[PDB]
């Protein structure tokens, strides 16, 4: 059963896609992230995506991935774990914080937005 | 200068260990992580992690990595930016989500939990 | 118009129920909460919650609220804002914090879960 | 012992200065929050906060509360414990959400920061 691999082009809530290419036998992947959304003015660019998934008891192991945003000055990390329900419909539950790059340390205590994703397959 | 190099050992305020290895030029890094603490009644084990940086105005660019905990079902992820003060002292600000492996879809309300660290550079 | 007025009943994802009791003129508003969900091995009992609104640009003002739980050792807070769409449908986007009690300052790394909750008015 | 009794003056990290006033018998609180820091271009000004404790093992009672900003369309709330040391000294283990307000339901992803807080009592 290939039911929630990782590997594939999922898309969220907000409409915007992402690609992990195939796991090394690591657990570690790589990626592309495409967001319908930013916090920024700037036009928002495919970004490379790096993480790493545990290894597979009926349950989907965890993985958390960062994105490299290529045109804004802030990263994202997703920590989040799979599922597969009756109909045999597989989504991403996920949890993320964007930080933003902030000019003094005094800045730290705003810089982390938090919320959550939930990811289908792109049919 | 090689301040606020990722490159190094870390350790936090939980007496956490980090050690980040060299960046390469895409900014990916890998390193691995020693945690002082668990949430789980397990033997803690030095776990790989797999993170990206964004490249280098005066301030050092945002990172964010995944820890792969080689004892737990879980994934954390961590999000931060280095600053120097100062006496040339270098800190790491961070933000974390830790997501536990939920048998199923209806439990992942409660499988993130979230806090921040502060790591400086092991003498 | 009433519409986006917290004073109702309203559900949530995870089948939670929650009470808000009319609003005084300085915004704070109490009720009642009735989680679906625990993290706990107790029985769930309906728990007062306290909170205040911001003052009402098209915008539905800001608030938050704090539960006090009747049958765990937590407290539980919510922040949010309430949306209409096109056909008059209400929602209140939300995102918490669950504090679990710890017995000492060490463990507090681990005492914080966080997620978002979407209510609806019950019909 | 009035050791980690919420009444009183505390301040934590960012300079920041909370009072709570006394708590009344079912456990709620009110006072008042100046914070050293905003997220906005606007005027610091005193702020109330509402809030409950949970009934006091040992152990620190759990408590939360809402930040009504006066001077900012924002709510921000606070979930904590406090806790007592050695030399007796008390601390307040925070974490806390700032929800900005924003203009149509599509704005929510970005509206919520998180982070933490330690405050100590006020000499
Ligand atoms: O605005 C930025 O600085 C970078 C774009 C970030 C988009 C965020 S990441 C979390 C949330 N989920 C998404 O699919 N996009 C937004
Ligand atoms: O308990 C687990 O499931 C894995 C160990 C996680 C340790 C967490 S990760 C965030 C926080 N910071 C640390 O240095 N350790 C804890
Ligand atoms: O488990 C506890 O310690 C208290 C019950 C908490 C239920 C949480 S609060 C956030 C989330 N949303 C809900 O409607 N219920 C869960
Ligand atoms: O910027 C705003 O919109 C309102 C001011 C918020 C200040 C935040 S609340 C959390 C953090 N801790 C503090 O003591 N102040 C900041």
């Amino acid at each position: 059963t290939r039911k929630c691999e990782l590997q594939g082009l999922w898309r969220n809530e907000l409409g915007s896609n992402m690609t992990i290419s195939a796991l090394d036998v690591a657990g570690t992947f790589s990626g592309s992230y495409q967001t319908a959304v930013t916090a920024t003015n700037k036009q928002i660019l495919v970004s490379p995506l790096k993480g790493a998934q545990q290894p597979p008891k009926g349950q989907q192991p965890t993985f958390g991935f960062t994105v490299q945003w290529q045109f804004a000055d802030s990263t994202t990390v997703f920590v989040g774990q799979c599922f597969v329900d009756r109909r045999g419909k597989e989504m991403l539950e996920m949890a993320w914080l964007l930080r933003e790059e902030v000019p003094s340390r005094k800045d730290t205590w705003k810089a982390t937005r938090v919320g959550t994703n939930v990811f289908t397959r792109v049919k």
